[PDB]
Formats: structure tokens, C-alpha cells, sequence
């Protein structure tokens, strides 16, 4: 199986007759690149607008393809294609810096305070463990979300591709950042079946140690956020933790068994990947903000006290691909495989009206 992201917009429910216009997404990428003309033929063939798109080079870097669709290259398309076919009225900003925990910092920065291009949404589909990141990075980056949310600019991260142990081998469970911080609206994956428009089958997204899974779990670093205190988020599964920040906040589809249509380095292919999610969520987002005349910004305080029949619940399946522990466990409402589950478009528009 597989989808266009028009598709996977239609089984969401993303609200119709919103193309972003007015908006400004801003996508995260620390190498690869993309051709702009490429990108043109792919949204030729699924029948939508090619969107305006803009480089901005950080720390010295820029948009270079590098011609390998195993490589950087595929995270940067993947990206504008997903949420550029759904967003196809947005502008899209694409911050180019080094794969550090600095030039990933720095991109941040730009991004969210660009006076020239401002934008309203930013979505990552880049990170590593939490505990990888060093001290002085984690700090500046959660005091950028923290000026993204003032600015009313929505954050939205990918998960992770590597389970609840986040292609650590080192035995323990981890969660990827920065998914992890509290101030970004953490997205994971599904296996979605689909048809009609309407949901068939959503499960957690697990291809085994081989074939990748969403990640997800509890974070060492981040307390327990005031607004999680009802979910039910558990302990960290490894022996002694205490009480952290739930990951994720929401999922979508992510399984490549599954997954998104896309063209990359000029070959027709198949991609999945909690990476496909936040670009996914971000022109979800911009629709929303387009229909609202003005920006929603930071949402995870709102979404954990929305009517739960605002989201798609995923209640089987796991993200552990290090054993079979089944750690973590998808279940009824918030879980972390899942979070709050698949958003459902015109619901999450309805609840934020005026
Ligand atoms: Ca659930």
C-alpha cells in the first residue's frame, strides 16, 4: 500500500478549502537538498500548485543536493512535498545548517525570529537521543521554542524512526529530541489502512529492528508538563525513572509499509517515517491558521483538554524494536506510542473557533 498526501489529508479529515495561503512554513534541514523544479513536477503530477519555496543558508551552509535519495536529500524533500502539497497556498522557508547540535540550534533561531520571512510554523524532521544533545544546546533550544510560542509560531518535531529506544544500543529506552521538549508538539507514527476516506485500521507504526518504528516513551530531562497530569503518562520503563514528559503528542501515518507517494532526486518512490508526520501536521496547522486570521502558535496545553472525539485514538500495537517487551504499549487515550492519536481535521478546527 501506499498514499499521496492528499490521501492521507482525506482520511484525517484536514478541513477542505483551506490551502494555506497567508502562511509561511518554515522546514528544518540539516543537509541534502532539494531542486526546485523537481519539486514542480511532483506537485504537477498530483494535480495541486507548486508552492513558492526559499533557501536560507545557516552557519554556512545551504541547499545542496547531494544526489543520494538514501541521504540527506530525501529527509528535504520528503518535507516540502508532504506538507507542500497539503499547504500548497504557503510560502515555504527552507533553513539549511550543519548536522550539529549548534547549527541545528542556529537554524532554529533563524527560523523562528526571520523577520523577513516570518513564519508562522515550524516543522523538524531531525534530532537525537535527549541525552545526546549536549547541556548548553538543550537549554538555548528550549529557550528558542519557548520565543516560538511567544511569537505564535507552532513547532512541530518527528518522533523518531528507531522505536522507544531510539537507535540507542545501549539497552535502555531513550526519547528523541527535540521531540522531547515540553514546548514542541511531539509526532509519531502509525500504520494507517485507509479507504473511502474513512479510517479502516490505524496501529502503531512497528517494521521490527529492520524496518524502523516510531518513537516515543517518557523523557529523563523533561518533567511531567502541568498539562499532562491527565493523561496518564507512566514513569520512564527504565529501573529508577521518575516522572518526565509523555512523547509524543499526536501521531499520523508513518509506516513506509504504508506510506507516502514522493519523488525524490528525480525517482518515483515510496517513503514513510515519523519525518513525514510534522510536515504532514504542519500544513494542518497552516490551514487552521488561515481559517482562524490568525496564528494558533503553541498547542499542547489546548490539545490535552479538547474533547477526546477530537482525535482518532490508536489503541494496538507497540514501538519497541530493541525486544520483545512491548515497551512502550499503545491503550486507550494518550499513550507513548501514539500521544493524543491521528488529529481529525475539522473537529481540531471547529474546537479552536471563536
Ligand atoms: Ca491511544
Amino acid at each position: 500500500t501506499a498514499y499521496t498526501p492528499l490521501d492521507v489529508a482525506q482520511a484525517y479529515q484536514f478541513p477542505e478549502g483551506l490551502d494555506g495561503q497567508g502562511q509561511c512554513i518554515a522546514i528544518i534541514e540539516l543537509g541534502g537538498g532539494y531542486d526546485e523544479a523537481s519539486l514542480a513536477q511532483y506537485f504537477a503530477s498530483l494535480g495541486v500548485p507548486a508552492p513558492q519555496v526559499v533557501s536560507v543558508s545557516v552557519d554556512g551552509a545551504s541547499n545542496q543536493p547531494t544526489g543520494d535519495p538514501s541521504g540527506p536529500d530525501g529527509e528535504v524533500e520528503l518535507d516540502i512535498e508532504v506538507a507542500g502539497a497539503l499547504a500548497p497556498g504557503a510560502k515555504f522557508a527552507v533553513y539549511f545548517a550543519p548536522n550539529t547540535d549548534a547549527g541545528f540550534l542556529d537554524a532554529i533561531t533563524t527560523a523562528i525570529h526571520d523577520p523577513t520571512l516570518k513564519p508562522s510554523v515550524v516543522s523538524i524532521s531531525w534530532g537525537g537521543p535527549e541525552d545526546s544533545w549536549t547541556s548548553a544546546a538543550i537549554a538555548a533550544m528550549n529557550r528558542a521554542f519557548l520565543d516560538a510560542a511567544a511569537l505564535g509560531v507552532t513547532v512541530l518535531a518527528a518522533a523518531g524512526n528507531s522505536g522507544s529506544t531510539d537507535g540507542e544500543q545501549d539497552g535502555l529506552y531513550h526519547v528523541d529530541f527535540p521531540a522531547a521538549s515540553p514546548y514542541v508538539l511531539a509526532c509519531g507514527g502509525t500504520r494507517l489502512v485507509a479507504s473511502g476516506g474513512r479510517i479502516a485500521q490505524e496501529t502503531v507504526w512497528n517494521d521490527g529492528p529492520d524496518g524502523g518504528a516510531t518513537g516515543g516513551g517518557v523523557s529523563r530531562i523533561f518533567p511531567l508538563p502541568a498539562w499532562q497530569e491527565h493523561a496518564n503518562v507512566p514513569p520512564s520503563a527504565n529501573p529508577g525513572a521518575s516522572s518526565g514528559r509523555g512523547v509524543p503528542d499526536l501521531a499520523g501515518n508513518a509506516d513506509p509499509a504504508t506510506g507516502y507517494e514522493v519523488v525524490i532526486d528525480g525517482e518515483a518512490t515510496v517513503i514513510g517515517g515519523t519525518s513525514a508526520v510534522a510536515p504532514l501536521f504542519a500544513a494542518l496547522v497552516a490551514r487552521i491558521n488561515q481559517k482562524l486570521g490568525k496564528a494558533v502558535g503553541y498547542l499542547n496545553p489546548t490539545l490535552y483538554q479538547l474533547p477526546a472525539d477530537v482525535f482518532h485514538d490508536i489503541t494496538e500495537g507497540n514501538n519497541d524494536i530493541a525486544n520483545r517487551a512491548q515497551i512502550y504499549q499503545a491503550g486507550p487515550g494518550w499513550d507513548p506510542c501514539t500521544g493524543l492519536g491521528s488529529p481529525i481535521g475539522v473537529r481540531l478546527l471547529q474546537a479552536l473557533l471563536p
